[PDB]
């Protein structure tokens, strides 16, 4: 799809078995999702935006698909309150900014 | 132009007459400068990062040329670990997300 700008650019992903709102996020270089539990290995790790660091839970080799397309990456867990495919993702679903 | 998102979507900026780096955001409502003058008069902004809320100054009907683009609409300016040109301006450009 086209998915216009004049409103935040959401869908639907599925991550662990779980339906969830995710943003569309070029801004992100990481995907982040609120809090969860995740299969496999993790390691702490910071991340920094506007107002400072949160840290997170970093989770490799994890599956999302991500409105119907399948894609598989690292994905941050952490306190968010709206969840984020960032450009990790983002390249795997073939996503492009045009004008 | 396409932009794909195996590194940061990074585009020059013309704002003041002064050439800036900016991050096209799409997870971003509104656009955020880093320190810098601008005329006319300001009115308070608290924005919602992932770290936390700060303080910023906003601007309204800034002339800023992005990639090449010229819109004219509103600047905030105040602590950024990068200029991002949010959605604000996005849409004044023409910019979808296409997959
Ligand atoms: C290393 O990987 C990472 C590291 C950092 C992040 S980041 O911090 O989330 N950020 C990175 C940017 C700031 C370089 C993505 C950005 O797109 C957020 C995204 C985000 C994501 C959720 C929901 C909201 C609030 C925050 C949490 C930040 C928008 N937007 C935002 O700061 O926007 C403000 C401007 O205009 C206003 O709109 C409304 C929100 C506040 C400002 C993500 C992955
Ligand atoms: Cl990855
Ligand atoms: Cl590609
Ligand atoms: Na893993
Ligand atoms: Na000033
Ligand atoms: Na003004």
């Amino acid at each position: 799809p086209q998915i216009t700008l004049w409103k935040r650019p959401l869908v639907t992903i599925k991550i662990g078995g779980q339906l969830k709102e995710a943003l569309l996020d070029t801004g992100a270089d990481d995907t982040v999702i609120e809090e969860m539990s995740l299969p496999g290995r993790w390691k702490p790790k910071m991340i920094g935006g506007i107002g400072g660091f949160i840290k997170v839970r970093q989770y490799d080799q994890i599956i999302i698909e991500i409105a119907g397309h399948k894609a598989i990456g690292t994905v941050l867990v952490g306190p968010t309150p709206v969840n984020i495919i960032g450009r990790n993702l983002l390249t795997q679903i073939g996503a492009t900014l045009n004008f």
